[PDB]
C-alpha cells in the first residue's frame, strides 16, 4: 500500500498549518491596531473556543466517512477563512473570518490526523501523535520572519491563506487509516476489544482526565502571555525579558516529539504526572526566578515542555484507556476542554491580575489546577479492556 511515514509527514504539514493559524493573530495585532488590542484579542479568543469545539464534530466525522473528507473540508474553510480575512474593514468582520471560518477549519485539519497517524504505529503511538501535533509549535520558526519581512498586513492574511490551504490539502488528500485487515508489522481464547464512543464517554476517567486537560490548559493559557511582564515587572528590560521568555517556544515544539518518544519507552503516566508537577513548581517558582534572564528563561522553558507535552500525552493516554478505533470520536470529545479553556483562561488570568495589581493570584491559580491536574493524572490508571462476547462465541 504506502510507506507507514507518509501520515507522520501529513500530521506535521496539516499541524503546521494549524500552528501558522495560532501564530498570525500576534503579527497582526500592530498592524490591525495600526488602522484596541483587547478588541484584537477578542478574535483570537473565537478562534480558540470554535476551534476546541468543532474537534469534536471532526472527529465524528472522521470516525464516519473517514479522515480525507474532514481534512479537506478543514482546509478550504480555513483557506477562504485567511483570505476573506485579508478584505476586511470591521472588527466583527474579523471576528467572523478568522475566529469562526478560519477555526472551524483548522479544527477539522487538527483533529483527524492527531487520530490517524498512531493507527499506522501500533509500536510508535505517542511519538506518532507527537508529528500529528508538532506543527504548532512550528508556526513561528516558518510563517514568523516571511510574516515581518511581507509587513514592512492584508497580504500575510491572503498569501498565508493559500499557502495554508494548500498544504492541508495535501495533508488530507493522501490521509486515510491502514486498510481494516493487514496492519503494518515487520480451548477458546478471550478476545477483547477497543472501547466505543458511547462507552468511552460514559466512562468516569474520562471525565477525570477531561478535567485535567481542562486544569493543565487553562494555567498555562493563564499565565503564559504574562512571563514577559513578570520579567519586565521585576526589572528586566523589555527586550531582555522578551528574549527570555522566547525559549519557551523551542521547549514547547521540542516536547511533542520528545515526550512521545519517551512515553512509548517506558509509559505514559508518572512521566506526565511528573510533568505536571513540574509546572506546579515552576507556577511557584517564577517567584523566585522571573527576575533575570537566566532565571526567566528556565520557567519558560519548564512551562513550554510541560503544555507542550500535554498534547502528545492527552491522545496517548486516551488511546491506552480507550484504543484506537474510535480515537477520533473520544480525542474529538477530550480536546473540547482544551477548547474551553483557550477561549477563558487568558482574560482569567488577566482579570485577577487586573484585580489584585500583582501576578501572584494568577500564577497561584495556575499552581493550584496544576495540582489538581497532577492528582489526577497519576492516580487514574487504564479502565478494564473490554470483552468481545459476541465474537468470543464464534470458536465454536
Ligand atoms: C471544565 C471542567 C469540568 C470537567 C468535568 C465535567 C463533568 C460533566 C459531567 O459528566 C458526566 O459524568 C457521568 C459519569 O461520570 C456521565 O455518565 C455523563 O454522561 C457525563 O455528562
Ligand atoms: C521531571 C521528571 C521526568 C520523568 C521521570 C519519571 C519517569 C518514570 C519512570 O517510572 C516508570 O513509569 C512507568 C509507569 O508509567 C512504569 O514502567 C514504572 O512504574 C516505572 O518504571
Ligand atoms: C481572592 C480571590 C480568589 C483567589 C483564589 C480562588 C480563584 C478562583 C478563580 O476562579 C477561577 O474561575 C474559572 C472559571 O472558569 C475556573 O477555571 C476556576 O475555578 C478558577 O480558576
Ligand atoms: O496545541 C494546541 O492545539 C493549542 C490549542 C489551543 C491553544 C493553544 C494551543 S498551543
Ligand atoms: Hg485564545
Ligand atoms: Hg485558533
Ligand atoms: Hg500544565
Ligand atoms: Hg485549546
Ligand atoms: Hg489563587
Ligand atoms: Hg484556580
Ligand atoms: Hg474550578
Amino acid at each position: 500500500t504506502m510507506p507507514r511515514w507518509v501520515p507522520l509527514l501529513l500530521g506535521l504539514l496539516g499541524s503546521t498549518t494549524c500552528g501558522m493559524l495560532l501564530y498570525a493573530w500576534s503579527v497582526f495585532i500592530k498592524p490591525l491596531n495600526a488602522e484596541s488590542r483587547a478588541e484584537i484579542a477578542m478574535a483570537f479568543a473565537i478562534c480558540c473556543l470554535i476551534f476546541g469545539l468543532m474537534t469534536f464534530p471532526a472527529g465524528r466525522l472522521s470516525d464516519k466517512m473517514g479522515p480525507r473528507k474532514v481534512v479537506m473540508t478543514g482546509g478550504v474553510l480555513l483557506a477562504i477563512g485567511f483570505i476573506l480575512s485579508g478584505f476586511i474593514q470591521s472588527k466583527y468582520q474579523l471576528y467572523i473570518t478568522y475566529g469562526v471560518i478560519a477555526g472551524f477549519g483548522g479544527g477539522m485539519i487538527y483533529l483527524p490526523p492527531i487520530a490517524t497517524a498512531p493507527k499506522w504505529w501500533p509500536d510508535r503511538r505517542a511519538l506518532a501523535t507527537g508529528f500529528a501535533v508538532v506543527g504548532l509549535g512550528l508556526g513561528s520558526f516558518l510563517m514568523g520572519p516571511l510574516a515581518t519581512y511581507i509587513i514592512e498586513w492584508r497580504y500575510v492574511f491572503w498569501y498565508c491563506g493559500v499557502a495554508m490551504g494548500i498544504m492541508a490539502l495535501i495533508a488530507g488528500a493522501f490521509l486515510e487509516p491502514p486498510p481494516a485487515g493487514w496492519k503494518p508489522a515487520g480451548a477458546a481464547p478471550k478476545v477483547t476489544r477497543d472501547w466505543t464512543y458511547e462507552e468511552a464517554k460514559g466512562d468516569t476517567k474520562f471525565w477525570l482526565l477531561y478535567l485535567a486537560y481542562f486544569c493543565g490548559s487553562f494555567a498555562g493559557l493563564m499565565v503564559i502571555g504574562h512571563l514577559a511582564g513578570f520579567g519586565r515587572d521585576a526589572g528586566l528590560t523589555a527586550m531582555a525579558a522578551a528574549g527570555a521568555v522566547s525559549s519557551l517556544a523551542f521547549s514547547n515544539a521540542a516536547t511533542r516529539i520528545l515526550s512521545g518518544w519517551f512515553v512509548d519507552k517506558i509509559g505514559i503516566r508518572v512521566y506526565f504526572a511528573a510533568l505536571f508537577a513540574l509546572q506546579t513548581a515552576a507556577m511557584i517558582a517564577i517567584f523566585q526566578l522571573g527576575g533575570s534572564v537566566v532565571g526567566l528563561s528556565i520557567v519558560a522553558i519548564v512551562i513550554g515542555w510541560n503544555y507542550g507535552a500535554m498534547f502528545t500525552l492527552f491522545p496517548a493516554t486516551c488511546l491506552q484507556f480507550y484504543g484506537p478505533t474510535a480515537q477520533g470520536s473520544n480525542y474529538g470529545l477530550l480536546f473540547t476542554a482544551c477548547g474551553l479553556a483557550g477561549f477563558a483562561g487568558p482574560w482569567v488570568g488577566g482579570w485577577l491580575k487586573d484585580t489584585t495589581g500583582t501576578y501572584y493570584l494568577p500564577f497561584l491559580c495556575a499552581a493550584a489546577l496544576c495540582a489538581l491536574g497532577t492528582a489526577i493524572v497519576f492516580m487514574t490508571k487504564p479502565p478494564e479492556k473490554k470483552h468481545a462476547l459476541e465474537l468470543e462465541v464464534l470458536f465454536q
